[PDB]
């Protein structure tokens, strides 16, 4: 496949779910073999797996003193639609939340692609690997497409359940809202985070209850959200990825775990 950056400058731009602050986001179109990085306060910042600097409740990045928290959603909306060159400019201090998923950033960058004038180097996994963590497992193997498969165990009503990703099923996906179960809320305000949580972007569970009005958007929403952080996850990789990966109560730590042994093995 061709390169692609988007067609012209695209914003977006809501409160944070962690600094509960309001943030902008301005897509801006780059050349060929640029890659994906973000820029704030005059530092570029690549999305690449070396700039991670908190996994524990979203995927922030940092580099000469300027951070960025929760990047997950656009990257993972990036990496879906193939979108190769581009320079994501946040004013703010993390990625707006939106809705909790990724359906606004798709339908925008969707209509904006532009293909470019390079074949895309893509990043291919080309042994099995595993990596786990506290009965957390994931394991990644060659395959000519990307495919993600993610089976969450978990201690409410939702009990186990299994969704899998294949290109051409993106939609399945990007409408996922991001999730928590209100015995976490407490620990997440504790550690200075979740300050602009509410029920407008996210899925907020209990032992046998969904507190959102609105319900859920798939019996299996939580584990077609964790497909798609995977997705973002693993687009740290720094290009577009050609692997088949399993995700046994993955999160973020572990994604991101997964990514750098991977880049470790030259894969
Ligand atoms: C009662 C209002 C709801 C408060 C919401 C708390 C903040 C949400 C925390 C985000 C959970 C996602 C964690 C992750 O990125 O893996
Ligand atoms: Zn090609
Ligand atoms: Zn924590
Ligand atoms: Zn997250
Ligand atoms: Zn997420």
């Amino acid at each position: 496949g061709l390169e692609k950056t988007v067609k012209e400058k695209l914003s977006f731009e809501g409160v944070g779910i962690h600094t509960g602050e309001y943030s902008k986001l301005i897509i801006h179109p780059e050349k060929e073999g640029t890659g994906i990085r973000f820029f704030k306060n005059g530092v570029y910042i690549p999305a690449r797996h070396e700039f991670v600097v908190h996994t524990n409740h979203s995927t922030d990045l940092g580099f000469k003193g300027q951070r960025i928290k929760t990047v997950e959603h656009i990257l993972s909306v990036l990496h879906l639609l193939e979108i190769t060159n581009v320079t994501i400019e946040v004013i703010g201090n993390e990625i707006p939340i939106l809705d909790g998923s990724g359906w606004e950033f798709y339908e925008a960058i969707r209509k904006n692609i532009l293909n470019q004038n390079r074949e895309i180097d893509y990043f291919v996994v080309e042994e099995p690997i595993i990596v786990e963590d506290e009965g957390r497992l994931i394991k990644a193997e060659p395959s000519d497409t990307l495919e993600v498969t993610y089976e969450g165990e978990f201690k409410n009503f939702l009990g186990r359940q299994k969704f899998t990703f294949v290109e051409g099923n993106e939609e399945e996906i990007v409408l996922a809202r991001t999730f928590a179960f209100d015995w976490e809320i407490e620990h997440i305000k504790k550690v200075g985070l979740g300050k602009g949580g509410s029920l407008k972007n996210t899925l907020v569970l209990g032992k046998d209850k969904v507190y959102n009005p609105e319900g859920l958007r798939y019996e299996n929403e939580p584990v077609r959200h964790k497909v798609f952080d995977l997705i973002g996850d693993l687009y740290l990789l720094g290009s577009p990825v050609k692997g088949k990966f399993y995700s046994f109560r993955g999160g973020h730590s572990l994604n991101v775990k997964l990514v750098k042994e991977l880049a470790k093995k030259q894969k």
